[PDB]
């Protein structure tokens, strides 16, 4: 499935090159600009435990998910991964627990040492 393909073909986008955040561009976006720390970002996404076992979607609320990049308002993997994306891009991320919820997890929703998968569409980003 999509997670296993990311394992297979995904680029390591971590500074430490620890495969903690793996990325595949599924649909190439447009323009050269990728967002800066502080930018307001708008995405659609689907997320799940690599298991399959909890599934979450912005499309379940039929409205974009909005956050400020690089303030830890989202897990580390999003701050890293969304920063790499161009407007219109769809990316798959596969994320080791160190870049998500860690040994602690976020119980009961997310267990200890969970790997996460996301499909993210970067809709827009604007200056703060
Ligand atoms: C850990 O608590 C949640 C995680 C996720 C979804 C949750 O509810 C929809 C959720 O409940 C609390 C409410 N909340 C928080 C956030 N969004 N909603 C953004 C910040 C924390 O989330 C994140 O940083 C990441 C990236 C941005 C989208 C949400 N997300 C998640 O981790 C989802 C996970 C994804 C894996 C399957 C379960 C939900």
């Amino acid at each position: 499935g999509a997670p296993a393909t990311v394992t297979e073909q995904g680029e390591d986008i971590t500074s430490k090159k620890d495969r903690g955040v793996l990325k595949i561009v599924k649909r190439v976006g447009n323009g050269e600009e990728t967002p800066m720390i502080g930018d307001k970002v708008y995405v659609h996404y689907k997320g799940k435990l690599s298991n399959g076992k909890k599934f979450d979607s912005s499309h379940d609320r039929n409205e974009p998910f909005v956050f400020s990049l690089g303030k830890g308002q989202v897990i580390k993997a999003w701050d890293i991964g969304v920063a790499t994306m161009k407007k219109g891009e769809i990316a798959h991320l596969l994320i080791k627990p160190e870049y998500a919820y860690g040994s602690a997890g976020s119980l009961p929703k997310i267990p200890s040492n969970a790997t996460l998968f996301f499909e993210i569409e970067l809709l827009d980003f604007k200056g703060e």
